[PDB]
């Protein structure tokens, strides 16, 4: 009766979305890994010749401005060398910063959690990881990535008109959103009453006046870190 068929619809729909969300977590995998090995071999390349005229002529390869906002060196003495130029704020020290903490931590690659740029002052994201010589930890490279970014690669298609993409933590931290407002809230900020969990499979929950399905895809290949792909669908246009 309407039970099973009720059952029925939903798996088919639960089967499609589960796809979405497979290919769409291995999109953003690989379009991060893409700008994670770019950060890896700048670092390795540094380990064997970090003379400040290397660094600066390695720093300006187009293959890094072309792709990452910046791309910099923090040494472990506190030196700084970034392209391209940016108005810096008085008192910065890469040691202090996010990337160098996480990328130090993590003994090798990492991507933060949106932090406030020094000197943008916007919301950025950065992949990193430490320069190490024969275990001598030289400094870490980073290189910033845009939240605009990120929110336009995981929203490629707008999945029949259903709904979109966002990033989250496996602590519910949204991560990238296309509502800026909800970057770096929680889950359960934005749904206080009826919190969708991460685990392992479907939810529905209630945004802006109309109930939502949501479900989570780990983002394989990230290092030192546990993210979700989650897909955000309208319950009532999906059935249609
Ligand atoms: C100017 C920005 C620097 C390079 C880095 N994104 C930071 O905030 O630490």
């Amino acid at each position: 009766n309407d039970y099973l068929q009720r059952n029925a619809i939903r798996e088919d729909l639960e089967s499609y979305l589960r796809e979405m969300g497979d290919v769409t977590s291995s999109n953003i995998q690989n379009w991060l890994g893409g700008r994670l090995l770019l950060v890896e071999q700048t670092a390795q390349t540094l380990a064997r010749d970090h003379s400040p005229e290397t660094v600066s002529a390695l720093l300006e390869q187009p293959a890094l401005t072309s792709t990452f906002s910046f791309t910099y060196l923090g040494q472990q003495d506190g030196v700084f060398t970034m392209r391209p130029d940016s108005p810096m704020p008085a008192g910065y020290d890469p040691r202090s910063r996010p990337w160098y903490k996480d990328a130090v931590a993590a003994g090798g690659l990492t991507l933060t959690e949106p932090y406030v740029d020094a000197a943008t002052q916007e919301l950025i994201i950065t992949a990193a990881t430490p320069v190490k010589a024969a275990g001598n930890t030289l400094g870490v490279v980073g290189g910033d990535l845009s939240l605009k970014t990120l929110v336009q690669i995981i929203n490629s298609l707008d999945f029949s008109g259903m709904g979109y993409a966002f990033l989250v933590s496996g602590d519910g931290k949204i991560l990238v959103h296309p509502d800026k407002e909800q970057v770096m809230k929680t889950l359960s900020e934005v749904y206080p009453q009826n919190t969708p969990k991460i685990a392992t499979g479907f939810s529905e929950a209630e945004l802006h006046g109309h109930t939502r399905i949501l479900a989570f895809t780990p983002i394989k290949g990230l290092p030192s870190v546990t993210w979700y792909l989650a897909l955000s669908i309208d319950k009532d246009k999906a059935y249609a």
